[PDB]
């Protein structure tokens, strides 16, 4: 049958297999025959040690470039604090290679894999875009552990040339089927950040990753929001285990942490899907991992039961990551029809917020029209709103068939005054619910102070199908 890799540490990475459950099923979808042969990653970060005795066999320079320096080499800059470290140990986790007596294995220890040297210098809006759209023909996946500011205050995201690559990307990209994009949702838990107030995680475009602990706990620097997808293992206290990758220097490391580990495991399972299915449009991605992560024993106060009976948490989205579960269904997998947007215009007048604002609204989501929408995927409440001090405030989306999404939580550190404008705050807890009928939007002041503001703009943005779907879980 399939023997397992050899590699000296690969009996430290516990969260690719194990007796005991705690893990993200890696070896199942070995043993199916899924190792990500022909699949292309590419991790956009600080550089990638190309030379690395356990990433040289596995190396593609097709997908790598540096864009900081303006060359084709992503070797990262050497300096005594080794600062660029952090995307040679990202790499690792996704393709480092198997069975060759180095450091442990990637979860897709048979892809190929790349880094774009992007975040060592000025990381500027076209920086990223060049980023985000190389080649992208060639590769098929790209992981972004990186972001704006986790002060838990910014609330920033993707300017022009970077959200025109998005859609380039999943437009375009990978033969019409759409470039993957993979993103660690945050570091910010310590500040109390949401991750709705980066346009990065928040994308539709984007699968946006959490973190787990060992013993299945929300980690101190997990960031809580509606638009995170699913969860993979990381860093904890000092007495769970971390994860092991590729270091700087040639170096084998047992202690990669944080936001920052979680995001190249998932895209990593996402290469061994592809792999079971190359078909696979980016929209059919985000499907299979919604309906194949699991909860179970992942800890956490505010699981919630949705409109077709999955289980979700701000914390984990649909919990666990399955890659076992997601190349068996990837390989039978039906592509979903194309995608519709039922855009809603929600206000008749500005409405006053002071302690406490409720918008219902009862709506067709586009009845009649081509872009009905019977099946949701994701929803935005794109919000235009001044407010005396921005992180006071809370807001809350309810569907129709009564699942209640945390839009923007509290915010201690936000002091702005600039509102938001026209933000798109998004949520994956209502995936494949039914949008027609009354949605509820609140908006409330957490502090005791007397605070002043005005919603002017309230667009409910629906996207999503009008057949295919399963009996409710
Ligand atoms: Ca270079
Ligand atoms: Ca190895
Ligand atoms: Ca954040
Ligand atoms: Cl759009
Ligand atoms: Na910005
Ligand atoms: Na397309
Ligand atoms: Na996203
Ligand atoms: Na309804």
């Amino acid at each position: 049958v399939y023997q397992e890799p050899t590699d000296p540490k690969f009996p430290q990475q516990w969260y690719l297999s194990g007796v005991t459950q705690r893990d993200l099923n890696v070896k199942a979808a070995w043993a199916q025959g899924y190792t990500g042969h022909g699949i292309v990653v590419s991790i956009l970060d600080d550089g990638i040690e190309k030379n690395h005795p356990d990433l040289a066999g596995n190396y593609d320079p097709g997908a790598s470039f540096d864009v900081n320096d303006q060359d084709p080499d992503p070797q990262p800059r050497y300096t005594q604090m080794n600062d660029n470290r952090h995307g040679t140990r990202c790499a690792g986790e996704v393709a480092a290679v198997a069975n060759n007596g180095v450091c442990g294995v990637g979860v897709a220890y048979n892809a190929r894999i790349g880094g774009v040297r992007m975040l060592d210098g000025e990381v500027t809006d076209a920086v990223e875009a060049r980023s985000l759209g190389l080649n992208p023909n060639h590769i098929h996946i790209y992981s972004a552990s990186w972001g704006p500011e986790d002060d838990g205050k910014t609330v920033d995201g993707p300017a022009r040339l970077a959200e025109e690559a998005f859609f380039r990307g999943v437009s375009q990209g990978r033969g019409g089927l759409g470039s993957i994009f993979v993103w660690a949702s945050g570091n910010g838990g310590r500040e109390h950040d949401s991750c709705n107030c980066d346009g990065y995680t928040n994308s539709i475009y984007t699968l946006s990753i959490s973190s787990a602990t060992q013993f299945g706990n929300v980690p101190w620097y997990s960031e809580a929001c509606s638009s995170t997808l699913a969860t993979t293992y990381s860093s904890g206290n000092q007495n769970e285990k971390q994860i092991v990758t590729t270091d700087l220097r040639q170096k084998c490391t047992e202690s990669h942490t944080g936001t920052s580990a979680s995001a190249p495991l998932a895209a990593g399972i996402i290469a061994l899907t592809l792999e079971a299915n190359k078909n696979l449009t980016w929209r059919d991605m985000q499907h299979l991992v919604v309906q194949t992560s699991k909860p179970a024993h992942l800890n956490a106060n505010d699981w919630a039961t949705n409109g077709v009976g999955r289980k979700v948490s701000h914390s984990y989205g649909y919990g666990l990551l399955d890659a076992g579960a997601m190349v068996a269904l990837a390989q039978n997998w039906t592509t979903v029809a194309p995608q519709r947007k039922c855009i809603i215009d929600i206000l008749t007048e500005p409405k006053d917020i002071g302690k406490r604002l409720e918008v219902r609204k009862t709506v067709t989501a586009c009845l009649g029209e081509p872009n009905h929408i019977t099946r949701l995927e994701h929803a935005q409440a794109r919000l235009t709103l001044s407010y005396n001090r921005r992180g006071d405030l809370a807001i809350h989306l309810v569907s129709p068939m009564g699942t209640r999404s945390t839009l923007l939580a509290a915010r201690p550190h936000d002091y702005s005054a600039d509102g938001f404008n026209d933000w798109a705050f998004m949520t994956t807890h209502s995936w494949d619910e039914d949008p027609s009928g009354e949605w509820v939007l609140e908006i409330e002041n957490t502090s005791e102070a007397n605070n002043y503001g005005t919603l002017t703009k309230f667009t409910l943005v629906l996207y999503g199908t009008a057949s295919g779907s399963l009996v409710p879980r």
